[PDB]
């Protein structure tokens, strides 16, 4: 039966289908976890960029890289940001299933760098909720912040 997990660590090491990578706008390669997913899978980069709210895949090989570009909350008012990075995350849903992947990585769209400065935990974690819970995929949610992942481990246990 279809899952959520969480661990905490590199997501370019995971150990499911297919990644969602966490992008950066224009389709560069950014930093944090857009970086690595560039180091481990830089071919996904082939004309990859897509907008805000939206989400494009790329295969590295047969390996397929799901590319969301959430919102930055320093370029997105309140409303408009939260609108469009629950957009994101509709986007990868649609993605996984048009796939048909079994399991997928996922990590949280809009925290840290494009946060605002702001903690974006639990309202990103219950968009990645809403959307992924449309499909029937096992997945796998990447975090490195030790503290997230108590929180994110907690939020599974309780929908369980
Ligand atoms: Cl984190």
């Amino acid at each position: 039966a279809p899952s959520y997990r969480v661990k905490r660590m590199d997501i370019a090491k995971n150990d499911e289908e297919c990644v969602v990578n966490a992008a950066a706008p224009r389709g560069l390669p950014g930093d944090g976890v857009c970086k690595a997913v560039y180091k481990k899978w830089p071919e996904s980069f082939k004309n990859s960029a897509t907008p805000v709210g939206t989400a494009k895949t790329v295969m590295c090989g047969t390996y397929p890289v799901i590319h969301a570009v959430g919102p930055n909350f320093s370029n997105y008012s309140e409303s408009e940001g939260d609108r469009e990075l629950a957009a994101a995350y509709r986007e990868v849903a649609k993605e996984v299933t048009r796939l048909g992947v079994n399991s997928v990585a996922i990590p949280l769209l809009s925290t840290g760098v494009y946060s605002g400065g702001k903690d974006r935990l639990t309202q990103s974690l219950n968009h990645l909720f809403t959307a992924m819970d449309s499909t029937d995929a096992d997945v796998v949610i990447y975090c490195r912040d030790k503290e997230w992942e108590k929180k994110i481990s907690e939020a599974i246990q309780m929908r369980t």
